[PDB]
């Protein structure tokens, strides 16, 4: 499934235009990523759960090559399946 | 941000009626589902990838019997988020 796939049953089961629903569609990701991105946890039921996951400034030892390294604060995106989509997958 | 903050969010920049929104969002919600439960990949260009992860079976072993166990393979959600929605975090 790509993203003009969810445009089109957007479009169906909404009963929207074409229009109306690449515009539903782009709002949903973006509502999502302005949440993510001032720190607001998004919280689905049902689906899930959008998360920021803070990495703290540390020292480190870089993976299998092994040198003592400065890692800096990290901000990224995380993501928790709810029962439901667990489920579905299992 | 709740799924009403989000359905809210997608009703006033797309311009939509709560009722327009509300369906747009289980619709995009109930899409992402049924493809992982179909096994299918979700690919969303500028928001992210829903993938259904493949865990390998592996071998284990009963502490009170003393047999090497098969511990079977198993299938979980996942989200690979893209260069936009990861930019949007730092």
């Amino acid at each position: 499934m790509n993203k003009t796939d969810l445009i089109n049953a957007v479009a169906e089961q909404a009963d929207l235009t074409k229009k109306e629903a690449g515009s539903a569609v782009d709002a949903v990701f973006e509502s999502i990523q302005n949440s993510l991105a001032k720190g607001e946890k998004v919280q689905l039921i049902g689906f899930g759960n959008f998360e920021v996951r803070e990495r703290a400034a540390r020292k480190g030892r870089n993976p299998q090559t092994g040198k003592e390294i400065d890692i800096p604060a990290s901000k990224v995106p995380a993501f928790k399946a709810g029962k439901a989509l667990k489920d579905a997958v299992k």
